[PDB]
């Protein structure tokens, strides 16, 4: 399958080059996957979702997306058209709030949520999370982030946006999941993506469009937009056969496109996420 004139980064994860245009993926489109957007909430009513998407818990007083970064990522995830995995079923876990800002305790229990909600969901081609968030080191948030791995759920996680290395970061320091840096449509590491020896995986994450909440769209820039970019990837290729939950990530950086970015630090990977998808 083909999408013309799709967003930079979707185009980018179908080509070996930059500067293309045309997103190309496996019609099964992660179909029989399920991707776990663990963030603000997703706001599923938006037309891009076409009923795939659902709230499944909150922990705040409404599971309303008041912010739009969940929807976002959501939307990178598995929307129609700014998503990489366009047939995948979403569950929105709103762990933070319509700031955008949450407390670890709940961050950890939104994690713990997931690993036992799986167990009663119909995920034949696998089961993914996506963490767009983060904050300073936690042991407790690295471990509920390796439990969630554990549990048989493939864990992408956004590496933090203070170029600095995201060892001081979690969940992004957890070395059991995928960690996930950003870059630009000029192959370049995006100017705030963290970076060092705990990143598996780059991908975009400067100037990303997707799903906005009020039914709307818009271009932002982040880790946490290089992250679902991954999960759904993963999705992608769980659904393919070529993958599961436990090796996904390891598969991601096998097939990557490797040494082409700049301003990679000596120490940190050079490998960008790529479908390797030929018709
Ligand atoms: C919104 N910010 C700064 C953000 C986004 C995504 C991740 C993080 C983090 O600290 N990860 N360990 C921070």
């Amino acid at each position: 399958a083909a999408q013309t004139n799709a967003p930079w980064g979707l185009a980018r994860i179908s080509s070996t080059s930059p500067g293309t245009s045309t997103y190309y993926y496996d019609e099964s489109a992660g179909q029989g996957s399920c991707v776990y957007v663990i963030d603000t909430g997703i706001e599923a009513s938006h037309p891009e979702f076409e009923g795939r998407a659902q709230m499944v818990k909150t922990y705040y007083y409404s599971s309303r997306d008041g912010n739009g970064h969940g929807t976002h990522c959501a939307g990178t995830v598995g929307s129609r058209t700014y998503g990489v995995a366009k047939k995948t079923q979403l569950f929105g876990v709103k762990v933070l709030d319509d700031n955008g800002s949450g407390q670890y305790s709940t961050i950890i229990a939104g994690m713990d949520f997931v690993a036992s909600d799986k167990n009663n969901r119909n995920c034949p081609k696998g089961v993914v999370a996506s963490l767009s968030l983060g904050g300073g080191y936690s042991s407790s948030v690295n471990s509920a982030a390796a439990r969630l791995q554990s549990s048989g759920v493939m864990v992408a996680v956004a590496a933090g946006n203070n170029n600095a290395d995201a060892r001081n970061y979690s969940p992004a320091s957890e070395p059991s999941v995928c960690t996930v840096g950003a870059s630009d449509r000029y192959d370049r590491r995006s100017s705030f993506s963290n970076y060092g020896s705990v990143l598996d995986i780059f991908g975009p994450g400067t100037d990303i469009l997707s799903t906005w909440i009020g039914g709307s769209t818009r271009s932002i820039s982040g880790t946490s937009m290089a992250t679902p970019h991954v999960a759904g990837l993963a999705a992608y290729l769980m659904t393919l056969g070529k993958t599961t939950a436990a090796s996904a990530c390891r598969y991601i950086a096998d097939t990557a496109n490797k040494g082409d970015l700049s301003n990679i630090p000596f120490g940190t990977v050079n490998l960008l996420a790529y479908n390797n998808y030929q018709a």
